[PDB]
């Protein structure tokens, strides 16, 4: 390897280079290394992220939801979508993506749950370790995000989670184990502390744990102004992400300066408080990735072009394979004859597609299908389908009178201003619940209206418009932002009355009364940077279901919604089909689905709470969020289904649930070990129904009898999906790792074997399980 002796050629300055991300020159991605020239190493450069390629000003693909991407329970799925993100970053300039995400998802309101996999390890582990030899096959470093214990956005920049030795290695650990494991060629440490250190400064997490204990051979970096000072450089941080920004930069001025790498780290080194070798160490780790993926070649291979017809067809896939059948009451679905050629479709996201996430995963693709225009097509030339909105996100511009100052609506900044924009009052009418809505183009504002904050542009979509309980009366408005280089900011700021909620809605019932079937689509808004501030569907759309559904008695829901939601009104609808934020080709898929011609087959990677405050980490400030930035995971392993099998709480919607327009039998399950110690477990499964379909087998397996320490009351331990034509049987290998049947020994500080009679289930979601066996684990 050559790496080694590149770095011992460099001069300090040279190898300070590597440290720190600059500007990208180019002004479209995260960050930028400049390389050393004369010793043959080119620049890097990093992208955003866990569902695509997101350059500003240069559209990519835009892939399904991470937790969608999970919910296929299909490794295949996650080679396919990691190929076309490594084929696009690569194609678009790119060496490095700043995926995947695979914290665990604890809190039902964490905000960038759509962005990553799973409440539980074993479906984490296997979506981001099939994911990253996908990207990293096709040419492009991966970044595993975010080490360790991100699970929330609340005040993820401050607080510390206390989390005992054995939850971390068994919940939140394994999947950045096993992705230390295969190879991925970076980590991106978390904003939050661990343990009484900020994760980007945390010596057991970087050097202890990551690197001596795992193995892992490749370089962390901090995530965004997350580094904690220069030392952190001895505590295994080796590259500092972020620098001050106003806002933008125009093109051809100079980087900002980093804060804690650059200068600092060089004035360290000189004055020996910091080792150089921790400088040579961190340059030899990125250098040594750059080596592996081939960018030391005199003549490097050539970037591939962007192939837009596989990727439209990857995520149209993915989609397909990841939305989850929820509900679905007397063949509701699939829409057939009569019923399928009358249709009153209804919610924004059916003209205004709900494509990815909001935050840094947010990706613009070259185009989108409308769901209402493939619902047309696909229903046929002779069909009735109609469309109302349902639900407005921005309703109209406040009036004049309400404002004082009067707000100049539109445009704000000229191209590259940043600046105050609005100080004055907001006037309301009556009390009442109002959108508050902001339209942000060309730059980024952010309104502060009393005790509430909204954030509006490009990553947080096209409209921000939260749903605000507010008096009779004045509140106090105050606008900031700041204009992008090429574009003038421009704002509008508008309300949706109750009034106008109301009006819009009993249009929209009036075409339910008209149709046989009625399709509403309804959304979340999922956000890097906030947790939800409840598990409630946003704005009106609770009572615009309701009142569909009292008029329809067909009435189908559509959810582009990207982690648990409650459903109130579930009882009143007929079927609920999740397809959570389901990419570029997703209109394409939901009329697929909708009308059969693919059989949902994807299943829950998280369990929906019944209830606002019943579930894992409700009612404990110490817990969620923390109180004095201080939090402790309370609930230890017991998260997840973990926990309402606990608790003997039923959730809404249980983990691994999943519907299909096909019948499944399984047989009881057989089981031998292997020659590891793991189990083989046989399950012939035959489609009892009419039509072809997909079963995801899964395997739980129950406490040890010879363990004191936690355990779960049943562990998810393997799974395999299987494709059966009617009438067809396939006997299914479902492969359970050694690992599954060990606990983490927090005496020992080692995994040890839970051994014993243990109760191994088999079936087909975590609430259906059928078949058992009797394991005697040794
Ligand atoms: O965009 C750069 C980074 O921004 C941070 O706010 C996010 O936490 C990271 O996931 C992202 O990679």
């Amino acid at each position: 390897s050559r790496a080694a002796e590149l770095v011992a050629q460099m001069t300090l300055d040279e190898k300070i280079s590597f440290v720190h991300w600059a500007l990208d020159p180019d002004r479209q991605n995260v960050g930028y290394l400049p390389g050393v020239p004369r010793l043959g190493i080119p620049e890097l450069r990093a992208a955003d992220g866990p569902n695509g390629i997101r350059l500003v000003g240069q559209t990519a693909t835009a892939l399904p939801a991470p937790v969608a991407l999970a919910s296929t329970f299909d490794d295949t799925m996650a080679d396919s979508y990691g190929k076309v993100m490594g084929r696009d970053g690569r194609a678009l300039n790119q060496d490095m993506v700043l995926g995947p995400m695979m914290n665990n998802i604890r809190v039902p309101h964490g905000g960038r749950n759509y962005e990553t996999f799973s409440e539980d390890p074993l479906v984490s582990s296997r979506t981001a370790v099939a994911q990253i030899k996908g990207i990293q096959g096709a040419g492009l470093m991966t970044t595993a995000k975010h080490f360790a214990a991100n699970n929330q956005e609340n005040n993820r920049f401050s607080v510390n989670a206390n989390v005992d030795e054995q939850t971390l290695r068994e919940i939140e650990f394994p999947a950045f184990e096993a992705s230390s494991k295969a190879g991925a060629a970076s980590f991106m440490c978390a904003y939050n502390g661990l343990n009484g250190k900020p994760s980007c400064g945390n010596d057991e997490l970087l050097n202890n744990v990551l690197r001596t204990q795992w193995g892992f051979q490749g370089w962390v970096m901090s995530d965004w102004l997350a580094t904690p000072g220069t030392d952190a450089i001895t505590k295994g941080l080796d590259q500092e992400m972020g620098v001050e920004l106003p806002g933008d930069v125009p093109k051809g001025e100079p980087s900002p300066p980093a804060k804690f790498f650059g200068e600092a780290l060089k004035t360290a080194v000189l004055n020996g408080t910091v080792p150089e070798a921790a400088v040579t160490r961190s340059a030899e780790r990125i250098v040594g990735q750059m080596e592996k993926f081939g960018l030391l070649l005199a003549t490097p291979a050539p970037r591939p072009e962007r192939d837009k017809a596989g990727a439209q067809a990857v995520s149209r896939k993915v989609a397909e394979n990841g939305a989850v059948l929820l509900r679905n009451e007397g063949q509701a679905l699939p829409l057939a004859g009569d019923a399928g050629k009358s249709i009153a479709v209804i919610g924004p996201t059916a003209v205004d597609p709900k494509v990815t996430g909001l935050g840094s995963a947010h990706v613009v693709p070259d185009s989108a299908a409308a769901p209402l225009d493939t619902i047309k097509a696909r229903a046929g030339a002779g069909a009735t389908v109609t469309y109302e909105t349902g639900e407005e996100t921005f309703g109209t511009q406040i009036p004049a009178g309400n404002l004082s100052p009067a707000f100049n609506q539109g445009h704000q900044l000229e191209p590259g201003k940043a600046g105050a924009l609005y100080d004055g009052t907001l006037t309301v009418p009556a009390d009442g619940e109002y959108r508050i809505a902001v339209r942000a183009t060309g730059g980024y504002a952010t309104v502060q209206l009393g005790s509430h904050t909204i954030e509006a542009g490009q990553v947080y979509g096209k409209v921000s418009s939260p749903l605000l309980k507010l008096t009779k009366g004045t509140h106090k408005l105050t606008i900031s932002g700041f204009a992008m280089s090429a574009t003038p900011l421009s704002l509008e700021l508008g309300w949706v009355t109750p009034a106008a909620a109301d009006a819009t809605i009993a249009e929209a019932v009036k075409s339910a009364r008209k149709a046989r079937t009625a399709v509403v689509f309804a959304y979340d808004d999922g956000t890097e940077g906030v947790d939800r501030p409840n598990l409630s569907l946003p704005g009106t759309q609770d009572k615009l279901i309701s009142a569909v559904a009292d008029a329809n008695p067909n009435t189908i829901v559509v959810l582009n919604t990207g982690s648990s939601v409650l459903m109130p009104w579930l009882s009143k609808t007929r079927a609920v089909l999740d397809m959570w934020y389901p990419g570029q080709a997703g209109a394409e898929a939901t009329a697929a689905l909708l009308y059969g011609d693919v059989n949902p087959s994807g299943k829950l990677t998280q369990s929906f709470p019944a209830a606002e405050n019943q579930h894992a980490v409700a009612g404990d400030p110490t817990s969620y969020p923390g109180v004095d930035n201080q939090q402790t995971y309370r609930e230890g392993i017991h998260v997840g289904y973990r926990w309402f099998d606990k608790e003997n709480v039923k959730p809404l919607f249980p983990f691994g649930h999943g519907l299909s327009y096909t019948s499944f039998t399984q047989s009881a399950p057989t089981v031998v070990r292997t020659s590891t110690g793991g189990l083989k477990v046989t399950v012939t499964v035959r489609n009892s129904g009419k039509r072809a379909g997909q079963e995801v087998v899964q395997a739980y397996l129950g406490a040890s009898p010879n363990v004191t320490a936690p355990q779960a009351k049943k562990k998810l331990v393997g799974y395999t999906k299987v494709s059966l034509a009617a009438g067809e049987a396939k006997t299914v290998t479902v492969n359970v790792d050694r690992r599954q049947l060990q606990f983490w020994d927090a005496a020992t500080d080692n995994w040890k074997t839970g051994t014993g009679n243990r109760l191994l289930q088999t079936g087909s979601s975590s609430a259906d399980l059928r078949g058992s066996a009797t394991v005697n684990v040794w």
